[PDB]
């Protein structure tokens, strides 16, 4: 079936738009004619709830997320345009109404990530796709907000949530996919 968007967060506030008999539909119909807005998208499938965000006018999630799905949009189902499951990673054509984030070239250490509760969770930078946690957390807090955005102080993209790193069931620090990666594979 369709990936469906359900929610979106602002840039932090997060926002639902779409329910379960509403998203058991609009992933089968793959037909979403649904005002789109922010720049990270919250997405479901008919079994999976994550984050995705919209960089160079491309929306990107995860493939353990997203699959080869179609994503749903409002003249119809819309296929990917990247697929690299190496890095884990899907990219649709950015909906319309969604804003791109910015590239981050400050080259910051002191990064932001932002979950599907539109928290804000300090990250410090420990090198290209790797951010350590200030404060560690349980795995179960963070699923749901892969594919959403590491920031930096300024505000730009720096890179995607991709896997987190556990011992004995806590997370102390995230795997991302870094800005340069999805430059990479637009090329
Ligand atoms: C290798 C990644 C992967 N690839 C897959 C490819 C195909 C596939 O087929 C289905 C499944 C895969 N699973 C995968 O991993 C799975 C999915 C992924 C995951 O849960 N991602 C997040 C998260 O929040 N995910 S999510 O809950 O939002 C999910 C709905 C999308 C961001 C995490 C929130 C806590 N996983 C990890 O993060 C694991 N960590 C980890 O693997 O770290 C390593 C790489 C350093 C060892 C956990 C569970 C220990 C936290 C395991
Ligand atoms: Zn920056």
């Amino acid at each position: 079936g369709s990936v469906v968007i359900v929610g979106r967060i602002n840039l932090a506030y997060a926002q639902q738009t779409r329910g379960e008999e509403g998203c058991q539909e609009t992933s089968q119909t793959g037909r979403d004619k649904n005002q789109v807005e922010g720049e990270v998208q919250i997405v479901s499938t008919a079994t999976q709830t994550f984050l995705a965000t919209s960089i160079n006018g491309v929306l990107w999630t995860v493939y353990h997320g997203a699959g080869t799905r179609t994503i749903a949009s409002p003249k119809g189902p819309v296929t990917q345009m990247y697929t690299n499951v190496d890095k884990d990673l899907v990219g649709w054509q950015a909906p319309q109404g969604s804003r791109s984030l910015t590239p981050c070239t400050c080259g910051s250490s002191d990064l932001y990530l932002v979950t599907r509760h539109a928290d804000v969770i300090p990250v410090r930078r420990r090198g290209d796709s790797r951010g350590s946690l200030l404060s560690p957390r349980p795995i179960s807090y963070l699923k749901g907000s892969s594919g959403g955005p590491l920031l930096c102080p300024a505000g730009h993209a720096v890179g995607i949530f991709r896997t987190a790193v556990s011992t004995r069931g806590v997370a102390k620090a995230v795997d991302f996919i870094p800005v340069e990666s999805l430059e990479t594979t637009m090329r």
